């Protein structure tokens, strides 16, 4: 039976936390590390076990971690990590939990990063700017086996909520029209795009930043996008994002996958001639599911 | 992972085929829906081998347009004979592969737009109004269905579930969350007499799918039904936990409706913190963000 | 302008005095409140020109911590012994000023955290919980209460409004929008039949604000009656524009409650945009433009 | 009454702006203008009459302007628009309408910047992709009148930066404050002060909020930089005595401003644990705020 508990909202600033260094830079972006001055992360708890069934059957607290009581650990372990990535302080937590409470059989971690932007001074090393931007993402599943070990069964990073305008060289062209069909052919659009970028490693310890060389930073994958955005007459957004995953792929060869989780809220056009102006769409957007491998 | 569509599809009806002729149930009044106003948001995802090269290669030529989904959807609420939102996926999902023979999955989800009757004086009388509604932000019905077409042109549904969702209820005496786990993590006092709080989605699967429609009513389980028995079994229970209380929840759900095979919650707890406690009264307030959640399904073998 | 405070003050309280002793309107069957349960979200604003120099200066001496008036607010609920949001405005904001001699100015704004009732099966009976409430994101009361501390030390009010606020209602038919002005700017079709959308927010004033606190419940307008009001106004009149609909539930309000001075409307129009006209109907959402109507309704409208 | 209706969530985006050039630059900020190769604002609109009462009371539409039509009216003046500010764009607006619609004596607009930021494509700055931002943005506010000589008149302008904030992870204290039954918060000397700014400055010359002379226009950026510059160099004793002096900068920095309003919010984080770096987490729904005025 699906029989899992936990916190989520869980959020956890760090100051000073280990610089990440030494990563491998790549054409599209200057990224080269992150000094952690501050860091931020939101994290969601998950967990089961078959032995959790009494305390829903029969009320039955004895066995029961309090999801207070998950908050403060994932609190605790921020303080005590003396790793570099939002994927290691998952991997952290989860280790020290399962350890902790045998009786758990499943953790699921999810990490979302709060992004802070530098500011300027008369660069500030101590004032940042609160972003509501693209962030980081980690996902990270543990289990107990049967015999007592513990195994990673998923890991997964991610880049979430870049929002991409293209002001030009962009068509959506040859679709199917007919008697549900009224959007007109459009050789030069505006396309916007939301997009969620997810990625899997090969080997699942290059996510902990460990050997910071084979570490794949969000912030990497950003600029490909926009690069990728840029260099593309896009015939779809479909036909983007293929492109996108294709570009990921030759860049970061320690990758088995990416997953692509995109929305489209491009402008309509009000003034033609005429520069141009549009206009906000109306609630309905598009979306398109995709993984490239590998 | 290749599936593409429209989310946010708003689509109003009026004057739909009421839903009558349901079964009864103790904990619950509802008798039906007069449907002069049927609202859903509905999100729709299609799949298929033959959509590939519009991604590899930007080839449009098997590509029907999102903004077409969202037109096929509206125009065929205004032809659904039905008289429910499950029928009406029903309805969207076959239609839709029978047009687009090279679709071989579609995905949908329909959420209820739900709306409240109001009072008005009229003809000398102060009564229910049957032109003005108040559109609602509370709880709302849910259906979401997952078909298939295969080599031989049919189509099969492959999963099929309802749902009642944004439920918000608290209830201010008898409960207590006491004999948890105690260690070096805790900082969580124990409470014999809390106010709890709960967020709650219930979501329900039948044995036979077609009961799902509404086809023959008397098989139908409404979402302000499934409402009603979660309001009972709160009042009714010292609850113990969240655990406690959604288990016993589904117990309920699954004696009352022998048409359903399990009942899955999601629910999440918002309890307010206690400012002070003398005073038979007291004051709380808003608690801080974290908040604890519960996923768990009550099946047919919970049942004696 | 400097003014500081606390706001998203969530309140919580159980079995407050309940309000009863109302008078009836026709359009409502409201009969008063149990208050089993009472919340309210509070916002307080103070200012004082002897709070100058916590900004001119960094000096903290003269300033009441925001906390504190946090605490200040969830504290008085607990001792309130009255019977609505604006009596409990009107509470806290006597006490705080009465309690700090420095501070000149209060404004304090509630709004209601609303509940509804449920049903349970108990003792043999479907009947409604004394226990379990539904919290609802709907339409619900606010108040708004401005007081001053005076040379003598006497305190006065110097604002006081109460409201309703985001009652959203749809009416399917019986109501138009033609003859406006149509020129190179228009491309609005006439309708002489549209299910009219409106966003409503309510505010009243009262003609002595005493009438305001529940102390003598006969003289008090329930946020729940105005809504029935609307709704009623609504479906009786064949509407011409959001314009005309407002004066008109603007007329009934100050019609049934003559101890009110004014009522002042914030409407926004969310209307459908037509997608099949014959078959019922089906309609879509709009896009993101909304159009908005600011209206008070006095005296002199009357009658 | 109070009498007026409108139009708001008017969006409309323009491509290829004229570019905001020749613009005073100042220690605090790099700014140097704007390419308005992607150009976005967010309008409302409000007006009123004493003519339009029989909309009201009567039902009588004849003299009503359709708020769809407000809507088109703002969209296609962006398409004609020649300048380079959101604030020009307003008076433009605010001028046009009044000289279009004789029987409105009013008209109130707010614009909201929706900011663009540049993006990198390969190795520089795409002229053709920008990220759209949840951040911190551009505000501007026009009244407008008639008056009963027919001249047209503003009675109100207001620049604004709204949605910035600001996280100073250590050099900030709130000590000395009152203490008395009410208080539980602790004097802390040395906290990580959040603030969410929104900052509003008035010129004294209107017409210099229009940026028709750019070396006399006030950018919203400016304001930025001069705000964590001002967080970064001082030991706050208060959020009061930091916008106080963010006020201060202001006024020196642009002597053509009359005044700047300050409505800030405080969401400092708890802390949790003080010796290990530290780690704080997210309070509780309430927040403090401090509303404010410095003038020249
Ligand atoms: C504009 N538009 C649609 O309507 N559908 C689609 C789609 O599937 N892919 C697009 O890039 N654009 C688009
Ligand atoms: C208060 N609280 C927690 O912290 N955890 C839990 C839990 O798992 N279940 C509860 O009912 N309450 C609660
Ligand atoms: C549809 N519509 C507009 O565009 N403007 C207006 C208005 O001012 N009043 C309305 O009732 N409707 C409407
Ligand atoms: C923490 N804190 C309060 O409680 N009030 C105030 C205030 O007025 N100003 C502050 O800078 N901080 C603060």
């Amino acid at each position: 039976r699906v029989m899992y508990y936990g916190k989520g909202d869980v959020f956890a600033y760090r100051t000073y936390l280990k610089p990440l260094t030494g990563v491998r830079t790549i054409p599209e972006s200057p990224f080269s590390g992150r000094d952690h001055i501050l860091f931020g992360v939101n994290v969601k708890i998950s967990v089961g076990g078959t032995k959790l069934l009494t305390s829903f059957t029969k009320g039955d607290n004895s066995l029961v971690v309090a999801t207070d009581s998950m908050k403060n650990f994932i609190q605790k372990h921020l303080a005590s990590y003396t790793g570099t990535t939002i994927e290691g302080f998952l991997e952290y937590v989860a280790t020290s939990f399962l350890k902790k409470y045998s009786h758990i059989e499943k953790i699921s971690l999810i990490g979302e990063e709060i992004p802070f932007e530098t500011t300027f001074a008369v660069a500030s090393e101590l004032v940042f700017k609160k972003s509501r931007n693209e962030y980081a993402t980690a996902y990270l599943n543990m289990v107990r086996n049967e015999d007592n070990t513990l195994n990673i069964t998923e890991q997964q990073s991610g880049l979430a909520g870049l929002q991409l305008i293209k002001v030009s060289g962009n068509s959506f062209v040859g679709f199917i029209r007919d008697e549900y069909t009224t959007l007109p052919e459009d050789s030069n659009r505006p396309l916007f795009v939301y997009l969620n970028i997810k990625w899997k490693y090969k080997n699942t310890e290059d996510s902990f930043g460990t050997n910071p060389e084979n570490y794949v930073a969000a912030e990497q994958i950003r600029d490909i996008a926009t690069s990728v955005f840029h260099e593309t007459e896009t015939l779809s957004i479909q036909h983007l994002i293929y492109l996108i995953g294709r570009r990921i792929l030759e860049r970061f060869p320690q990758l088995q996958e990416v997953y692509f989780e995109s929305q489209n809220h491009t402008w309509d056009k009000i003034v033609e001639e005429i520069g141009k102006v549009y206009t906000e769409p109306c609630p309905p957007y598009g979306f398109q599911c995709f993984t490239v491998t590998q």
